[PDB]
């Protein structure tokens, strides 16, 4: 199984911003998605795509005292324009006032 980023760290909580950083220690992975999503919502998540240069994303335009659920997978181009996700790394926090 493809694996998961590694250490994922919330800092930087604030009423509508949270910061997120990952490791990728042997730098396989060429892009990343982040897919977040308030906890008790179903059906409404965003997912973003960054390049598999960082190692670290700040979320915006949060909701204050909302739990959020977020998580990050590697994506890996395996064959031609197939590209594989690996196992999530996962996280929730709940931001400030």
């Amino acid at each position: 199984m493809l694996p998961a980023p590694k250490n994922l760290v919330v800092s930087e909580v604030t009423e509508d911003s949270a910061r997120l950083s990952w490791d990728d220690p042997a730098a396989f992975y060429e892009s990343f998605l982040i897919q977040y999503q308030e906890s008790e919502k179903v059906g409404e998540a965003i997912v973003l795509t960054v390049p598999g240069s960082e190692r670290s994303y700040d979320l915006t335009g949060l909701k204050p005292g909302t739990e959020y659920t977020v998580s990050i997978y590697g994506v890996h181009n395996v064959y031609k324009d197939t590209n594989m996700r690996g196992l999530p790394l996962s996280a929730i926090f709940t931001t400030g006032g």
